[PDB]
């Protein structure tokens, strides 16, 4: 049957019972061995608990805030007998907070996103970089550097930012091997940055195309999306975001880079759900990507960067999302945009009326000899129904990769903060490759510049297909 | 018992028989007399022929050609007996060299857009503003100076260009009465510039937002539109065109004018259907449209322009296409940008296939004491298919504006080469009033610079909402 990994022993905490939770929730019930009632689940809301109750699960119908975090999760964490384990699925809750309080008490700890506390995404108050993934994750970096080793705490482990990770591994060693280089695989941060600096990647797309679709047509005002609408458009209207590589010759004027943190990122004063780029799946082929800021963009080109002796960097990948998300998501973000205000409902499309298609994400590689290399996953909403129940492709990539990070921290539970990039990908893939349907590598011959320039002048580096210069969008 | 206005007792020669052909055919049958054997149909397309045997009309399987047109075209314009009417609905053709030739043969002439041969809109050795719709109206211009008077050619008299020009006018005589401005209606066009003027409209957008959709969703690598695929991303990819309003500020960088004709507009170096502008309608409310040359941009901007003594303009509107299409054009669009290349295939969304939505197309006069006023049609599928056969609701638009057009040219038959700002606007709309559904006016006081500026910095003018500055959308 369905392997069982682990014992887990202690209370099982999830918060959030959105489209993530939903679909996270059976993995859990199906690879893990518990006693029913230790596990429980925290959503303020009526459509979440009514279908919790339906699976008959414990449901606590509460906002955590800021105010009662405290008093509701130190409790629940520590029932016992043993270790729990908190599954943070949640929207409008602090990540940091939360690992923090989860670490204190000695349990585990994952979350897909590192969210605020509410209020802070449309601050504003807030200059755009305050309100920036990179600042966001500097302050777990920070948390790392100030309370080292201790209990295990997997920070962004979904699809991406997570899976990919994992998948930019895979297909750095695939890449070594096509070219015939053979050897021990980088086993530190230090080894796997120099790999992607030796077989010169220039830098790297999260490079996805969601084509599920309803058995209804988008309804007018109405923001229609796979996952979390509410999520999407908060990471939607932040700057848009990105690793930036030393490679990269050129940025917009609008562009902007930090003066403190890891160093890995810049950022430019516009939001990123408007912002269009060139990039490319094997389904898709040549396709705009929305330039969605996501903490990964950052993260992978961090664990990539290679320094000199003096500290300072001497390479670094590009780094960035490329965001096609399904069509009525699509036509969402016009509708949005076009309006200048949010729509007045909003719903996420789950397996009962997605009638066909996949959500094709992976990773995609420039730059190095074979041009470009996407690896990744073409989960179908067919193989979902027949695999997992309760959520589409987009959320089943999401909700294993949760359960993948769930194993190794168990597995590896005196670890501290980690990040994605800091886990065993090859035992974390081993644990969610049976939900990501096909997961293959594809070489392409197109580059940004393909059929350029047009009918009109073009600011475009011909020199070096790959540049930021040529990908962004600025018609 | 439907009226019919005229007899035609001469050949009718219909060139071209796609969407607008198929649609205007039915139009000339019920609302004029003639002898059907008298009708000819031209097209080089194996389904245009099969259309025109069922409907037992005469058909010739040919493209018109620069080098064929004059003897092909001669002997059908004058078989007799009497004054023969060129129908021109066609693409890749020249509107120019057609319509002289129907004018030296004493021939009626109506077309929808001024067209060039085969080989124009995407030569590379063209620079783009002879690219420009500009340009080319500019050549139908010194057609008529060159000509003045004689057989009546009406050029590009259509849904838009062509019906709009008649709305213009009727919103400029209710804005009068609403705003209480006192006086004879105009009955020239140096009275219709200066009622513009003394009632401050700034500018005006062609607000358009059709909402029509298909049983089935969008296919991959197919365009899909609810008119002409090749005649939108020829426009489509045109560059960027507007009348310039005297009340401009600001133009963006890559703005150019023009050193010779009406001076009436200028043009972006970059694409118009990949160009956003902030707009609004009725149905719509904010939304954003694309800004597609369209020959009334130039030909509104032109005919409410005011000169002093020295031939110097003192008063323009602004005036350009704001063009929101349906939804499946809306993802076929950015399908086709995104990929840097036409898709493999396109289909029309026909009436058969369509199973809701209307073409709500108007014009949205601005800048007077009332902010904004939008009038035009909100014609629906459903009261199309019950009034006229053969075409969705974006076709009887057109279609319906032919007619008119086609029965002021019978009653003004010496009236020279004519422009939809030339006819009589109230016997247009007289005939054309009972295909266009509900014709309303209606107010907003909704401006581009509403909820701005937003969380990011912004290159607004705050002092103008309505300056251009504000409305386009800058990549
Ligand atoms: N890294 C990745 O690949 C992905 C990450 N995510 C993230 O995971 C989270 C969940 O996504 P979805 O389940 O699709 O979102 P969703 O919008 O479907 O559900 C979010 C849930 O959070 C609940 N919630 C709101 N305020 C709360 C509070 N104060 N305390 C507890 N719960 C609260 C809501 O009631 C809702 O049920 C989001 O933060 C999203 O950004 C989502 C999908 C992919
Ligand atoms: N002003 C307006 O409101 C308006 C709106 C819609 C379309 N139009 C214009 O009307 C024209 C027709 O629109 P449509 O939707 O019917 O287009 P369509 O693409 O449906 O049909 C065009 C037809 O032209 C024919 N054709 C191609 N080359 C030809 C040639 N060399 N000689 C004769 N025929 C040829 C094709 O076979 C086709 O049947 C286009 O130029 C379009 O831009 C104007
Ligand atoms: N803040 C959440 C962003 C991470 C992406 N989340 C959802 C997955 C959608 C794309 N697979």
């Amino acid at each position: 049957d369905w392997p069982v990994y682990h014992r887990i022993d202690g209370p099982i905490v999830m918060i959030g019972f959105g489209s993530i939770g939903r679909g996270t929730l059976p993995l859990i019930e199906r690879h893990f061995a518990f006693d029913r009632s230790k596990l429980v689940v925290i959503d303020p809301s009526d459509e979440a608990r009514k279908l919790a109750e339906a699976r008959g699960v414990r449901f606590i119908q509460q906002a955590v805030t800021r105010d009662n975090y405290r008093e509701l999760l130190v409790p629940l964490l520590t029932a016992g007998p043993g270790q729990g384990f908190c599954v943070n699925l949640s929207v409008d809750t602090s990540s940091l907070d939360i690992m923090e309080l989860a670490r204190e008490n000695g349990a585990l700890y994952i979350d897909t996103v590192v969210e605020p506390w509410l209020g802070f995404y449309f601050d504003p108050d807030l200059k755009p970089e305050a309100r920036s993934n990179y600042a966001l994750r500097e302050t777990v970096l920070a948390a790392r550097r100030n309370k080292p080793g201790g209990t295990t705490a997997v920070s962004c482990c979904g699809a991406n930012p997570g899976m990919v990770s994992w998948f930019v591994k895979q297909a750095l060693v695939n890449l070594a091997a096509d070219l015939g280089v053979t050897g021990e695989e980088p086993t530190t941060r230090e080894e796997w940055a120099r790999l992607a600096m030796d077989l010169g990647v220039k830098g790297i797309h999260i490079a996805e195309r969601d084509t599920q679709r309803a058995s209804f047509p988008k309804p007018f005002d109405v923001f229609v999306n796979t996952w979390s609408v509410e999520g999407f458009v908060s990471e939607g209207l932040q700057p848009a975001e990105l690793g930036w590589g030393t490679f990269e010759r050129w940025m917009p004027d609008n562009a902007r880079g930090h003066d403190s943190g890891c160093g890995a990122g810049i950022y430019l004063l516009q939001p990123g759900a408007n912002t269009r780029v060139r990039s490319w799946t094997p389904t898709a082929m040549a396709q705009y990507g929305f330039l969605v800021t996501h903490n990964e963009s950052i993260s992978i080109a961090d664990f990539l960067t290679v320094r000199d002796a003096a500290g300072q960097a001497v390479y670094r990948p590009t780094c960035h999302y490329a965001y096609h998300p399904c069509n009525d998501a699509v036509l969402s973000l016009h509708e949005m945009f076009g309006s200048g205000k949010r729509q007045s409902d909003w719903r996420i499309l789950d397996e009962t009326e997605i009638v066909d298609g996949i959500d094709e994400l992976g990773v995609l590689l420039y730059g190095h000899g074979k041009n470009a290399y996407w690896y990744g996953s073409q989960l179908s909403i067919e193989e979902t129904r027949r695999i997992a129940p309760d959520q589409n492709a987009t959320g089943l990539q999401v909700s294993s990769a949760v359960l993948a990070g769930m194993v190794w921290a168990l597995e590896n539970p005196n670890a501290g903060i980690v990040e994605a990039d800091d886990l065993d990908f090859r035992r974390c893939l081993e644990v969610q490759t049976p939900y990501l349907g096909p997961v293959v590598g594809v070489y392409t011959d197109w580059t940004p510049l393909a059929g350029r320039p047009g009918l009109f002048p073009e600011d475009i580096d011909t020199s070096d297909p790959w540049q930021f210069r040529n990908v962004l969008v600025r018609d």
